């Protein structure tokens, strides 16, 4: 990167395109000092900052091979900045510093995406952004009633910003990305049409960039910078992982959807470890062990299914309810958070109590990955599970490395994902199990697989419907997390909120183009339709199984893409088609590789679809065959079982798509 002096300051560039500009009338840095509140309620942060001081660096001066910078002239420097390789180092020289904004250079036309992954906004361009993780909210968009009453009965409604992964990265349509290398609270305010704006509560190692050709190079790069995952296992393109909590009558359930068809690779039940009713529904008992009254013969039938071809998936999380027989175990070798006073600290998950186990105690972290990840699921036959949470760190609670808990909050993800990666990896299964995780940060590629889109409300609303799993998706593989997925027929079913025939076959069609088909009975299953309880829905579900197992040499070779060059297997119109900048706020369409476009309905009582077809060659419409020529809007009919998919004549694919037809 390219320093270089101006009449009365600075700018920093890469390659032609200029990133940061410093003058005493238009300072890039400020600095300064709060005092936040941040007020935990399960798992939902009310975030408050209370600014004492912000002042801007108006005066730079070069000193050796860097540039401090200070308040105005003669007065002592606060902060230096060293240029090394594609990174800014930034040194704080006054110690009391907690709080710093940079501006980077912006222009008029700019997109911006990433930010992790994003639940409601893919170009974040206009809008202020946060970065901290949490639960995303139930609602997430203040002017709903499932909001509202979310926010009324548990602080629990969210908005459009929060996630269970936030990342403070950024892809520019400039054909550069910017990483802060940082774990502290950190917000991307993109509202200024001539910069952008970064805040952070510390002065951060560094600023890291990444520039290409393509932004296909730059997602390479950031692949490679934060890992990229294995392939997916072959056993996945069996068909779908049905999701039961049912006890041992998920066995009886799983004979009638296997009955009508359906293509099943395995069946995934939660309950293994038994349930714990609450008033938010049927939850799970988080002991990390099989549990013989709920499924008396659990191994025998993991023997059962495996001789059907169908593998066993479980649920683990990184906390200990205090009326299991693991918590006193983790208790007396010391494993968990502490309080203030050194006594275990007690978190309330919503009307039952856990400890955390500490993962920056590294015997506390091994003893995970050995006895639980190893010995109570690998060792027992599961080829997966949820591996859920991360996002629930307080901030007041006391942990063994002595680093404070506001810096450790949004790391916990990433270390959390490592304690499965190492558990897996201690049993020779890397590319063969498979977990999935709902939270992240910095750092989560390297050791998750599969991420999933989290808890949606069992709707086709906007911010926590159906159509915010694309918006996941699309943001969280541009930061090199190439495989999505979501529960097919959403989770949260609360105020009387509850599923549809349509809304699961719509999410189902959906899933059938993307990695796992996963079903979820969700948080309250008996109010719930579940897949195998209408003959139209399981039918419709058998068939998209059908399809997604006739497409699995396709995904195949997504996934090798994948492992080669970091690609996501679900990509924005605008990494293939870069010379239309009306593509590139496009959210609720996707690539599905280079040669499918697929455009999920989103929305109940639709019987057609509007989209774009981008570029200059023909597409062809899956179910019927017809081709159309690229570069304009159509409408195509979609009924129940033809979702809108096209794919490119061109393609090398092209027999196995005629075969849909
Ligand atoms: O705050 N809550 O009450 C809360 C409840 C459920 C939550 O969902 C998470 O945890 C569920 C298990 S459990 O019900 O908390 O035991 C799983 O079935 C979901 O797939 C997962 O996303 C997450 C949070
Ligand atoms: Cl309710």
């Amino acid at each position: 990167m390219h320093f270089e002096t101006t009449k009365d300051g600075f700018t920093i560039a890469i390659g032609n395109r200029i990133i940061l500009s410093h003058s005493p009338d238009k300072p890039a840095f400020f600095a300064g000092f709060g005092e936040e509140r941040m007020d935990m309620y399960r798992g939902n942060f009310d975030i408050e900052d209370y600014v004492i001081e912000r002042t801007a660096l108006r005066h730079a001066e070069v000193s050796g091979d860097s540039v401090t910078l200070s308040s105005a002239p003669g007065q002592a420097p606060r902060l230096r900045l060293t240029l090394d390789g594609n990174a800014i180092r930034l040194t704080a020289l006054d110690e009391t510093i907690n709080r710093l904004w940079l501006r980077v250079v912006a222009e008029t036309d700019e997109h911006v995406w990433g930010g992790g992954e994003q639940m409601s906004y893919f170009d974040m361009r206009g809008r202020r952004f946060p970065l901290w993780t949490s639960e995303p909210g139930v609602g997430r968009d203040k002017t709903t009633e499932i909001t509202f009453k979310s926010d009324v009965s548990g602080k629990a409604g969210g908005d459009y910003y929060n996630t269970n992964y936030p990342q403070p990265t950024w892809l520019s349509s400039r054909k550069y990305a910017l990483h802060v290398e940082t774990s502290a609270y950190s917000v991307f305010d993109f509202r200024n049409g001539d910069f952008h704006e970064i805040e952070i509560w510390a002065v951060p190692e560094k600023i890291e960039f990444f520039a290409g050709d393509s932004f296909a190079d730059i997602v390479s790069a950031l692949s490679l910078h934060f890992g990229r995952q294995p392939e997916l296992p072959d056993w996945v393109y069996n068909g779908a992982i049905i999701g039961l909590k049912d006890g041992v009558n998920s066995f009886a359930r799983l004979e009638k959807i296997r009955a009508a068809g359906t293509k099943v690779s395995g069946l995934w039940c939660e309950d293994w470890v038994g349930l714990r009713q609450t008033s938010f529904g049927a939850r799970l008992f988080w002991d990390w062990q099989a549990n013989d009254t709920r499924y008396p013969h659990l191994r025998q039938k993991i023997a059962e299914l495996a001789d059907q071809g169908i593998r066993f998936l479980g649920y683990v999380n990184p906390y200990l309810c205090v009326d299991g027989p693991l918590f006193p175990v983790a208790e007396s070798a010391g494993y968990f958070a502490t309080d203030v006073d050194g006594k275990t600290a007690l978190v309330d998950f919503g009307e039952f109590d856990c400890g955390v186990v500490d993962f920056t105690n590294p015997a506390a972290a091994d003893w995970f990955a050995a006895a639980i990840i190893g010995k109570n699921m690998l060792d027992f036959g599961l080829s997966g599970w949820m591996a859920d949470f991360g996002e629930y760190l307080p901030i007041d609670i006391k942990l063994s490395n002595g680093v404070d808990a506001k810096l450790m909050h949004n790391a916990w993800p990433t270390l959390w994902a490592e304690v499965n990666a190492k558990g897996v990896e201690s049993r020779g299964k890397t590319g063969e199990a498979l977990f999935f995780m709902r939270a992240g940060f910095t750092g989560v590629q390297a050791h998750c697989p599969l991420i999933w889109g989290g808890n949606q409300s069992v709707d086709f609303s906007r911010h926590d419907g159906l159509v915010t799993v694309i918006c996941g998706a699309l943001s969280s593989g541009l930061m090199g997390n190439a495989y999505h997925h979501s529960d097919i027929g959403g989770y949260t079913s609360l105020f009387g909120n509850v599923r549809t025939a349509e809304l699961i076959m719509r999410w189902t069609e959906m899933a059938a183009f993307t990695p796992v088909m996963r079903t979820h009975e969700g948080n309250r299953p008996r109010d719930n339709l579940q897949i195998d309880q209408d003959e139209t829905v399981l039918a419709h579900f058998a068939r998209m199984t059908a399809i997604y197992v006739a497409l699995a040499p396709y995904l195949k070779s997504l996934s090798a893409e994948a492992a080669k060059t970091g690609l996501p297997v679900q990509r924005p119109l605008f990494l293939h088609y870069e010379n239309e900048p009306q593509t590139y706020a496009v959210q609720d369409c996707y690539l599905y590789g280079a040669d499918m476009l697929v455009a999920p309905v989103w929305k109940a009582g639709e019987t057609q679809r509007s989209l774009y077809l981008p570029g200059h060659g023909e597409w062809v419409h899956l179910w019927s065959g017809k081709r159309h020529a690229g570069g304009r809007d159509i409408t195509v009919e979609t009924p129940l079982g033809e979702p809108a998919v096209f794919y490119r004549a061109d393609s090398s694919h092209h027999r196995l798509f005629e075969q849909l037809r």
